[PDB]
């Protein structure tokens, strides 16, 4: 009993964080080997952000326009270029703390840790999920842009996110580490169409499984359902449709707990219709959707 | 908008985590300068967790009886002693990654980050609070004992917690870095349980002030109250009664948001007596109590 959102330890990412400055704008950069990656809107002033022409703004810049600082040490920029919505700044020093890493583009519903930074200074870490509408529900203030999300896999840090914007509903939009936006968003300050978020059904089921592994079973029932009959109900409540490929992903948890996926679907179906009537599941009311099947497996078996 | 529990970056503390083994037991320890601190129950054995006699066990042990590993490096233990419920192992090497640090005793309602480890290896970081009943609602598995809790103030790690026990309700008991338990708990596998817990009103109000900073403002009402009146209510909802010193602490946020503490209390009193009616605060159904007034200021 007892289960909560955990982030990955952030030591390896913190040794990569730098401050990038252009004009009077400062934000955060990622220093790996001899490149710093950062949002290309570092080259925007006030007047630029409504409708920036980035190739225009960039041709007006030199290596020397960028001041990069790591700790108290200035790094010299000896090359710059733009990749989608990112700048790649080549520096004179290759980072001694660079970890094994890779860049990956993640999918809706997957989770990752975010190291939130201000002026290249790591300030907090938390865990969140890529929402079905390609936003993230983070916690960020002015100066956070350039913060990164990642996962750790054995020894290797997979970077999957770099923060760029806060939408007016309070959620956040950013890019992968090739600078491609998650979602239909652009790095201009103009109203943009977002899209109703939905509940990550696959994660809610993972989390019900986690409850069963930790001893909470009160919500189980001896019904079952069809995938299709489940989706009829779920879709009414703004849950994502459950695909057979989602069912296959839950196979391992099902095997381990002895509760068939469709039988767990039957449990969620009743939860959605009736609620919890006062009870909790892992200390929550509310069905939690930001733990993946892998999160649940990692955290119920404590992989380091 | 957008507001979340976050932990301090764990890097400074990852540098201090080591694996201590004695007999068949392996747990976590914290390596600062030339000392490793770990729970003394590391010297117990299957047979005698019910009534350990620690003073006996510790003479039976030589330095040899402890193996300490930092990554792939055995650390030679060269002194062992006990401070309350901790062991202090003197090692032959000073930890080169030792940070600036202090040991502090945290108080109920205060928050800290936890770095969860297995076999001296970092597994994850999450944020919690010392409950009023001296437990923490943590997330721990077998092998986690010795995992530590901390705050980071500027560049100084303040270590506040080290993990020892899981109680039958799934809550955790532990000690400060001098080995003194929080609560009336002991390091013996013996019937003992968390008293009833309360809600940390002080934090809930902090959180409401955050809400009405970040934009959420619907729960504010034309109503007023008295501490005395409010408290009588709080106590019927299993809330910690508010004190004057508590109100003095909310002054900043009260100064910043322009909402009198007692005014905010009257909003709380109402939410208690009437529910949230489906709507939310900061995207939460339910009122949150693991954000201190200091946390709010930091994350705003
Ligand atoms: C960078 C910074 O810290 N942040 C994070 C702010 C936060 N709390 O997360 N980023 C910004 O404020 C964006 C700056 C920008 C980027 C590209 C082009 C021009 C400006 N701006 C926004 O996030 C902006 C903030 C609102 C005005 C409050 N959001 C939107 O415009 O919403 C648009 C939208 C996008 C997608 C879907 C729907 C709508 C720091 O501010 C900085 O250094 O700026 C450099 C210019
Ligand atoms: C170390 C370890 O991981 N943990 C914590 C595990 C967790 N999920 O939090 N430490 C322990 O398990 C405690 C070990 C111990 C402490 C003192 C003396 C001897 C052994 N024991 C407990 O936490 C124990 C629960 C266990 C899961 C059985 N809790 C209680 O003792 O609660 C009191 C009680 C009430 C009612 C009935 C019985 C007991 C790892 O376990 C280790 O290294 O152990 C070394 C001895």
């Amino acid at each position: 009993s007892g289960f909560r959102k955990m982030a990955f330890p952030s030591g390896k990412v913190e040794g990569c964080m730098v401050q990038v400055t252009c004009g009077t704008t400062t934000l955060n950069g990622l220093w790996l080997d001899d490149t710093v990656y950062c949002p290309r809107h570092v080259i925007c002033t006030a007047e630029d952000m409504l409708n920036p022409n980035y190739e225009d703004l960039l041709i007006r810049k030199s290596n020397h326009s960028f001041l990069v600082q790591a700790g108290n040490v200035q790094l010299r920029v000896i090359g710059h270029s733009m990749q989608n919505c990112l700048l790649r700044l080549k520096v004179d020093t290759s980072n001694p703390k660079t970890p094994k890493y890779k860049f990956v583009r993640i999918q809706p519903g997957q989770t990752f840790s975010v190291l939130a930074c201000y002026n290249g200074s790591p300030s907090g870490v938390y865990q969140c999920a890529m929402r079905p509408n390609h936003t993230i529900k983070g916690s960020f203030l002015n100066g956070s842009c350039g913060s990164v999300g990642f996962n750790i896999d054995y020894d290797c840090v997979s970077f999957c996110y770099m923060h760029h914007m806060e939408l007016p509903t309070g959620v956040h939009a950013g890019t992968d580490l090739e600078g491609k936006f998650y979602g239909p968003f652009v790095d201009r300050q103009t109203a943009q169409a977002a899209g109703t978020d939905t509940t990550i059904t696959l994660n809610v089921l993972a989390w019900l499984y986690a409850a069963v592994i930790n001893g909470d079973r009160w919500f189980l029932n001896r019904f079952t359902t069809t995938l299709n009959d489940f989706n009829l109900v779920a879709m009414k409540y703004n849950y994502e449709p459950l695909t057979q490929d989602h069912v296959d992903i839950l196979g391992p948890l099902s095997a381990q707990t002895g509760i068939a996926v469709l039988d767990m679907c039957a449990a969620l179906k009743e939860l959605l219709q009736n609620g919890m009537n006062g009870r909790t599941i892992l200390g929550s009311t509310i069905l939690e959707d930001e733990f993946t099947p892998f999160d649940v497996v990692r955290q119920c078996s404590g992989v380091t």
